[PDB]
């Protein structure tokens, strides 16, 4: 209702890891990362971490490992929902070639210009369509208006967890025959390993649900092959098969 | 020589995670690994478990992460240093086109023996070239033979660890520019954290170290980019720029 409003404040899990200690993840970071973490990514975080839904931020070991992804399979067309600030936008754009095209969806423009000026030094503004809507009505106008020669190679899914099944659903025909879908926090914190978890937020104890019943339905469907990664806070990469 | 015993039952970490929960790691195999495992995989990861060097073995959710990848990016011709009884050479078989091919080289033949009839049941004995021998002559000779035609798609490096940083002088000669060469067990059980850690087998001790440097000297080379995923016992993939 009205008043001050939300807070990651709120919370239960912001402070939880899936990673045994602290000090392995800042290692990772320090040794791994933070050297090859473009100027302006590094700029970027530095500027969310501040923020106030800073638990959202993608962690940037995961970063480094979308990059990877991305150049691997040599992406050139993609599709991100959930842009909060742009770190993973900016990873993505930096990863693409240069005539790499990005479709950017998010409810919320203002956290994007928290980090347009970041992506404006990098250079790859010029890569980025950002979209200012709830993911849902964009996909599905795609999906008649998109051919096969717009079909994308990589989308990364990243926004509002319950909604995960329903993107798929159009995901799966958006991109490509052997394309990727990555979906982000599928192991929430490590509560998904629990029937049952204390003293969440509702909202947490949504997504955990959401993610228990989306990991066994990621797990069943034959459109796609699958690999769960215990990076970050989990993700899952889908390739679709047909 | 003459010296300390070195079995498995010497070392101190055997079971020792990097993730904080043993629930969540049994979650992540029972819910998005198991379901998702070839039938030849399973008999092959049940006969090693019972092994008396099985804590060398890949783990099953990093072996669904590997086929990925090399799906993704493509991969027909591949390298793998460090067979043991041939978990990830299966997937790897498993993974590649019909017409793929894997250099599979280890100094233990008898190891490879224990899961040749899970091979050959899933029909892909044929991609592999097994290679009875110590890596590093076997890359040297290669490297006076390979043309660039002929330069791999994507390494597995899983083999004796002290080792890494001279195949790594090596590899970046034989795979492709844009291919991968991926390291196993870069985290080595969380040890490499810190600069000391108390109570380790000797070999143990050495890996620990060995590691150590090598993160920090794949961060620092420019030949490749990186990414440290903390999957598995965590792993390195690197992408050859030039
Ligand atoms: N229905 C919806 N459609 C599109 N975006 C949504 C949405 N619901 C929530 N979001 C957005 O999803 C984002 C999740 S946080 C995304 C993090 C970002 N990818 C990173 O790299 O750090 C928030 O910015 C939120 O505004
Ligand atoms: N110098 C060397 N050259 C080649 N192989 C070696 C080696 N030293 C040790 N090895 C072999 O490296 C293997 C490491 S265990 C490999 C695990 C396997 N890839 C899996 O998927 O489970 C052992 O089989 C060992 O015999
Ligand atoms: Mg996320
Ligand atoms: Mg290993």
């Amino acid at each position: 209702g009205p008043g001050m409003g939300a807070s990651q404040d709120d919370y239960a899990l912001i402070h939880k890891n899936i990673l045994h200690s602290e000090d392995l993840l800042k290692y990772i970071l320090e040794t791994s990362v933070y050297p090859r973490e473009h100027e302006q990514l590094k700029g970027l975080r530095e500027v969310t971490e501040k923020h106030e839904w800073s638990t959202a931020l993608v962690a940037a070991d995961e970063g480094l490992f979308l990059s990877m992804l991305l150049k691997l399979m040599n992406a050139k067309r993609t599709i991100e929902i959930g842009v909060y600030t742009g770190y993973s936008l900016l990873t993505t754009a930096l990863a693409l070639p240069e005539d790499g095209k990005i479709t950017a969806i998010d409810v919320n423009k203002s956290y994007f210009e928290i980090g347009l000026p970041f992506i404006q030094k990098a250079g790859v503004e010029h890569k980025i369509n950002f979209i200012e809507s709830e993911a849902l009505p964009v996909l599905d106008h795609m999906l008649q208006e998109m051919k096969e020669e717009d079909l994308y190679d990589f989308a990364f899914v990243d926004a509002d967890k319950p909604n995960y099944a329903n993107y798929h659903e159009r995901l799966v025909k958006l991109v490509r025959v052997g394309g990727a879908i990555v979906y982000d926090n599928t192991l929430w914190f490590g509560t998904v390993a629990f029937p049952e978890y204390p003293g969440l937020h509702p909202e947490e104890e949504e997504c955990r649900v959401s993610f228990r019943n989306l990991n066994k339905l990621l797990a069943a469907d034959p459109r796609v092959e699958i690999s769960q990664v215990s990076i970050g806070d989990g993700l899952t990469i889908c390739r679709r098969l047909y």
